[PDB]
This record gives structure tokens, C-alpha cells and sequence, in this order.
């Protein structure tokens, strides 16, 4: 709050997760989740606040990612529709591995 406001990266009003289907919000340092609501999110896990990353949507069901909390909490998420399980979500995850470099440098 020293410049303006938080900076979010992307939001997906449509998301499916073995628990529920709900809209997924991605923030620079965290992943948020929400259900049929307004424009906020039911939850938000700070990428640094969470540590575990598995990328399983390259040739899988239809785009599902998995992250775990330094604690013992996992975060599984999926996107999919009659025909919306593709690029859309594709880029979503594409963001995931894009911020992954913020709280965890993978390569120099």
C-alpha cells in the first residue's frame, strides 16, 4: 500500500476442483478461489505461504494443477467445460509456472 493497490495477475470465473466448481483468482503472490459471488475470492494462498508444485496438465484429463502448503495442505485445481478446458486454463496454469519464479527461483 505504498504505491497504489495490490497487483493481481489473472482470474478465472470458471474453475473445477474435486471439491467444487468455482471461480479461481490468481494474484501475483497467491492463488485465490471463489464461488458464485461478486468479484472477490473465498480464499487465497500466498505462493510463499505454500510450497509444493506439481505440473500435471500437459497431456492430462483437462488442465489440473497442484500446489501444497508448507503446512500439510494441498491445493488442487481444474478447469474444464464442454470445450473450455484448453488455452484459457492453459494460460492460467501458464501463469502459475510464471509466478513460481517469484517465490521460488527455478533457473538462474
Amino acid at each position: 500500500m505504498a504505491t497504489s493497490s495490490e497487483e493481481v495477475l489473472l482470474i478465472v470465473k470458471k474453475v473445477r476442483q474435486k471439491k467444487q466448481d468455482g471461480a479461481l483468482y490468481l494474484m501475483a503472490e497467491r492463488i485465490a478461489w471463489a464461488p458464485e459471488g461478486k468479484d472477490r475470492f473465498t480464499i487465497s494462498h500466498m505462493y510463499a505461504d505454500i510450497k509444493c508444485q506439481k505440473i500435471s496438465p500437459e497431456g492430462k484429463a483437462k488442465i489440473q494443477l497442484q500446489l501444497v502448503l508448507h503446512a500439510g495442505d494441498t491445493t488442487n485445481f481444474h478447469f474444464s467445460n464442454e470445450s473450455t478446458a484448453v488455452k484459457e486454463r492453459d494460460a492460467v496454469k501458464d501463469l502459475l509456472q510464471q509466478l513460481l519464479p517469484k517465490f521460488k527461483r527455478k533457473a538462474n
